[PDB]
DNA sequence: TTGACTCTCTTAAGAGAGTCA
DNA sequence: TTGACTCTCTTAAGAGAGTCA
């Protein structure tokens, strides 16, 4: 199993490398009419990556190391907290991307925590505008707002009540 | 099926049979401190459900009707809707539950609504605690609150800034 | 040891369609 | 015509592992 040497050296090559990505300059809403800056960096749009990145699917990549001829691979996301616990309360732990932006892998825009969670903050008001996570939301969610909904609750006769 | 008459008796035949569902009680979360009632018409635990209505898995049915000789067969939520657009956006339309208790077939629990409006009500505050969807909440989201993160956002080196 | 591809899987909100009696 | 079962698929937030040179 790989040390916690081994396990330090991993992170160290990954921010390293990570932090030679293009960085880009986005402007975001906070909530309560505000906005913010954040810097993304992000993984290229296609080969070559970086060194030990790979692509497994249209918006999924990998990071790879070998060590001591063993070959060890982690979701490119993942690595920041090769240190920390894996689940929580029975479910598995995810990295969150706080800035909503696949490509980035900024270790200052991720979290580490359940899917559940992860998929709540694309709808949460954002930091200034009424956020109540723990670990404070970077921006508003993409997602949140009154919404498009086609048809409200309705019925033709009178079986029910609410 | 294709008339609108016909539409009209396929709404009108489930009303009937989901009618005579057994009504449960459930106090709720509104948010903002405060608590209300909504009165869920369950569909049975196993067979038989009622007239026109099958399991096709462990928390999803159908509703089935013979007309001019044909079968003709939808989801068992979504009969109410059936003369509304059936996309948005170019999104699907999808039976979204209020009251967020999936045995529950009451059309006032029910909205129409893309699947990313629908997930995103699980993480609402409520009608009392902020609630902004133009269709209003019945209730506050179930996974409303902090989360439950095991790591935020961290470097080891000095390559990143927000 | 490394790059650039390939494939399938998980979760929890939602679906369509076939086999028998 | 009606009832009671069987199977796989969609989406968008996330994953693991094989092949070849
Ligand atoms: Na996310
Ligand atoms: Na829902
Ligand atoms: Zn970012
Ligand atoms: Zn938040
Ligand atoms: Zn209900
Ligand atoms: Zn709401």
């Amino acid at each position: 199993a790989l040390t916690n040497a081994q396990i330090l050296a991993v992170i160290d090559s990954w921010e390293e490398t990570v932090g030679q990505f293009p960085v880009i300059t986005h402007h975001v809403p906070l909530g309560g009419g505000l906005q913010g800056t954040l810097h993304c960096y992000e993984i290229p749009l296609a080969a070559p990556y970086g060194v030990g990145f790979a692509k497994n699917g249209p918006t999924r990549w990998q990071y790879k190391r070998t060590i001591n001829q063993v070959v060890h691979r982690w979701g490119s996301h993942t690595v920041p907290f090769l240190l920390e616990p894996d689940n929580i309360n029975g479910k598995t732990c995810t990295a969150s991307a706080l800035c909503h932006n696949t490509r980035c892998h900024n270790p200052l825009h991720l979290c580490w925590e359940s899917l559940d969670d992860n998929k709540g903050r694309n709808w949460c008001p954002g930091p200034n505008g009424g956020c109540v996570h723990a670990v404070v939301c970077l921006r508003q969610g993409p997602l949140y707002g009154p919404g498009a909904t086609v048809a409200g609750p309705q019925q033709r006769g009178s079986h029910f009540v609410v």
